[PDB]
């Protein structure tokens, strides 16, 4: 089922948005982080730093591929970011469930913390901006288009004047509407797409991944 892959799909934009800064790119995340090069630029830009060590330009054996990532994760050690159960090999070799964790680890610390929780933090903030709205969640919510329309009009008025009167019967619609508008005009990228952000099956995770860039 589609809805499975939300959260690579997702990941994985966000992952390009910032090796767009440095001329890279991901296609396939179990793959494309394995030699450790991609991993390391993608920590450079988010944390705007360089690594504490050298690192192999070219990883051609395995060895050097494993040492790349494990400068990566000493390195988001020496930054204080707490790894859930990741080591070098579980990267190198291809680990989708891991190297998903990673960088849901990454878009906690540096989408979310570093600009209480992490989730309370993000959900306050929303919150404030749509006091009219009980938000409780990062799914169900956001299902109808319309509280995606009230976000963005309250972050420039205009936007989306008519979010209020928007058909709960069509998501897609406005949900489009609504990131497009984010997109064009406060620049908010859209690392989630309109058809999934209003999926049944839609992972939190992503959401506020997407979410997050409001802040």
């Amino acid at each position: 089922a589609p809805w499975k892959k939300i959260q690579q799909n997702t990941f994985t934009r966000w992952c390009n948005e910032h090796l767009k800064c440095v001329s890279k790119r991901i296609a396939n995340l179990q793959t494309d982080l394995s030699d450790g090069l991609r991993l390391i630029a993608l920590l450079e830009v988010l944390s705007q730093k360089k690594m504490h060590r050298k690192h192999n330009q070219r990883p051609t054996f395995r060895q050097m591929q494993l040492e790349n990532v494990s400068v990566a994760l000493e390195f988001l050690d020496r930054e204080s970011i707490k790894l859930v159960s990741i080591d070098s090999k579980a990267i190198v070799d291809g680990n989708l469930k891991l190297i998903l964790g990673l960088i849901w680890t990454l878009i906690l610390h540096y989408s979310i913390s570093m600009p209480q929780t992490p989730k309370q933090r993000l959900l306050g903030w929303i919150q404030n901006k749509l006091p009219q709205l009980p938000i409780t969640n990062f799914s169900r919510d956001w299902q109808s288009g319309r509280a995606l329309g009230a976000l963005v009009d309250s972050c420039a008025p205009g936007l989306c004047p008519d979010w209020d009167s928007w058909d709960a019967s069509k998501p897609v619609t406005n949900a489009r509407e609504a990131m497009q508008q984010a997109d064009d005009w406060l620049g908010i990228p859209q690392v989630i797409t309109p058809e999934e952000i209003v999926d049944p099956n839609v992972d939190k995770h992503s959401v506020m991944t997407y979410l997050s860039q409001f802040p």
